[PDB]
């Protein structure tokens, strides 16, 4: 109300700050909204805030608009230089944050806001990492059931033909050492059969056409049946981590410790 | 009509709004039109809009056109009031998700005082953007077609040799049956035969190993590369076209980041047909 | 005398212009440089003008800022909220600008700037277009060299490989198909020759260790030597074509017709 | 010294520059340290330093504020052209970065010249603090390319003993068909079918080994070094975070490089990772 105000993270990039002001021609209390980048000096703050309040008298004579002053945590001053990602970082340790206008307070010298933190700021993020990872998982488990059918469907044609060429082992070794016909009554058998196998080995390739098709290849054909290609996969677990780490560096330089299985834990519950 | 406004999106970068309020003799109440960037500071708007009002005969001196002063919610998951330069475009977004904002003129004709303007949906902006998307993406799916056709002629063009090579082979295995079974001729004046064919393939089956000559990729081929081109249609294009509709989808997506509505290009997989 | 004034582009993103002015309390001419990016809006190039110009006093109230007012090409005002991209594009097409204070100080009250040209502009282009041209053409001519180089060596050895192989048809035809030894006293040649040509693939396999290395592999070994990667190739190629696409644009949207071998003339000459 | 200053580039965003001027709470002409950041007014700047001087007696008797400004050399590929007060510092300090050339005008104070000229930081100079967190992420990649290089050598030591097995039991299957075959003691026609019964049982291994190919988890990743160098060795994630934060400098580099007309080599700093 009086000397008090708040500052908010908006879902974009930016930030807001609230301050309790006096403008041109108001009263002495009214919420005035400013917008600002967190990369981006501190002088651009002081103008922004000293074109809404009226000017300091003379002075001898001055209309000079007034100086305010970013005391931070006792009464360390910070220079007009010092990055508000920097600055909203050291005062969310301090969780304090005063801004002494002059002139414009007659005596009261004093604004007190305060600093959103990491749990906070990042719920934020959270959410927006909470989604996208569920978004993660599901597809993750369609994905694997369709691993399965592919190996299972592959594995089985694969025992089959195995099946049959033993059959043809079986059948060699039975008919020339039965010694009923020769192995020169054998040649042509095996040769002409090496043969019929290239025929009956090269009729798949023109009319089912494969044109290598291989185990993974006929996983690689059926999810695109059962599921989302590749590209999109790897710009939610690459994006991902581009979340985490950002969580890492907010949540490291606010010094406390995180892991993200913590509302997994709420997921469900 | 008198206290309800409308800010659109138009195809450009530049938004309008329309809103009601006083002017010179000729009428009681028009809504408007002003053009605004999204660049502009506020001051400006309000100017914008103070400039096109008669004043208010004010005393003390004479400061005559008025002060107004924009109003919106600070959503709480009540009503601020926002400072007189902040950009246009950072307050549309953050008034955009809170679904309103209120402008305030100083004369207070109305007993109300108030003008609560509407506000531009995810619908109408990612309208603009869907039909630019669409309309690009249609645009390459039929060269997606062309590239298909063409890719059938090389199909055919493998499936002659491939026949001949079966007949051929047909040829062969007549051949040794008929000189092998008949027992004109012994088995062991065949088999020599068969040995020096089987050399035979294996050189022919070994040149080719040579014939990989070209292979320009990027999934792009060599044999049809002076085909589709040369004869057809560009990749130039198709590969500006690539370029120039990549990135329209990061935008829609930064958009729809802010507005918390999912977007899914196979919910409007659903509008290329009716 | 001084109602000139010229803009000039930044070999960066964003440009200058030079207007006449006066600023607190100077003599009546000065040039004075202001930056601008061509995305901004109209009003902000209005603003910084009206930042350093001294105040109009109109009674009962003094406008602290004037007013500006930048018509153009017969007289089109434009409003305030055009892109100055745009604004210079119809102005380059008028090869003109004009800005008018309301305020005049003595009998003075415009200013004629004068909008630059594709050709200058465009050389800010050129330069970096024509390094990048040279820099492709080397290298390409660099990697086809050595493109040519590999191929010589792989149809030696194949050639040599088809005259062994050819002499062991002729062998084994000449051996037993017309002389003493015949087809039952041949046979452990051929076979015993099988396996021995398949002792060589096993010493080759480890000794000097290929483990695919086909005709492509040794030509993608062999620049590796010879020359620099596709990454970067791919890039310069693909970044200059992305400036062939603006170049196209700005002429495009300035209506002079250019083709870029037109500075290759002037690369030897 | 007398007339000349440097704007030195600190290793964070912010600049710094120092300049002499007189000031009575120090004694004669003191350079002084003044920081600025790229996003700052030109206006502040001329605040700042209209700050740390004893002003100007107004010979009018009420307005002692000194009044500063700013003058570069306009290029025509002399002449000098001042400018405006509300600029951001960044795009003059590139724009006259390129011009090589500064200088100052302070009003009524200076004695004799009143010319300030300051000197900018060259583009090798810029650079500099670029490449040493470019040349560090480098060298720590490298190495971690090199402990791969040494699973590499792991993989090999297990192929080459697999196939050197393998050479052993064809070399027995030779000797073993050359000891039967020549000796007269069986001839050829009782060991051309065990030859074809053989091919038959190698085509039927070979038909095991080419259902082997199970995994596949490629990115250049392979699938039995997978496990190895993670879960006994050195990481991944961090190997593809170095990656990402390693090629964000390279462009920044590149574009700063454009702007002073000088050809960046990463092979000219090549010669630089070994003396
Ligand atoms: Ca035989």
């Amino acid at each position: 109300d009086t000397i008090a105000g708040k500052l908010l993270t908006t879902p974009s990039r930016l930030f807001k700050l609230l301050i309790p002001l006096t403008t041109i021609n108001r009263k002495d209390i009214e919420q005035i909204a400013i917008l600002i980048h967190p990369q981006q000096p501190l002088s651009h703050l002081e103008r922004l805030i000293q074109s809404e309040v009226p000017p300091i008298e003379d002075e001898n004579g001055q209309k000079r608009p007034p100086f305010v002053s970013f005391i931070a945590l006792r009464f360390i001053r910070w220079s007009q230089s010092t990055e508000i990602g920097d600055f909203i970082r050291d005062a969310a340790r301090a969780k304090e944050f005063i801004v002494t206008i002059e002139g414009a307070p007659a005596g009261l010298e004093q604004i007190h806001v305060a600093v959103p933190s990491f749990d906070e700021r990042t719920y934020f993020l959270r959410m927006r990492l909470r989604k996208i990872s569920r978004r993660i998982q599901g597809l993750a488990e369609i994905k694997h059931e369709c691993d399965a059918l592919a190996h299972r469907g592959a594995q089985r044609v694969a025992l089959g033909g195995f099946g049959i060429l033993a059959f043809w082992w079986y059948i060699v070794y039975k008919l020339t050492f039965e010694t009923d016909l020769g192995w020169d009554t054998m040649e042509p058998v095996t040769y002409l059969v090496s043969l019929s196998t290239l025929m009956g080995g090269y009729l798949w390739f023109l009319y089912h056409n494969r044109e290598d098709f291989t185990i993974n290849a006929r996983q690689k054909k059926l999810y695109q049946m059962k599921g989302i290609d590749l590209q999109v996969w790897e710009s939610l677990i690459d994006e991902a981590n581009a979340i985490r780490r950002e969580i890492k560096n907010i949540a490291a330089e606010y010094d406390v410790d995180w892991d993200e299985r913590k509302d997994e834990q709420d997921d469900r519950v």
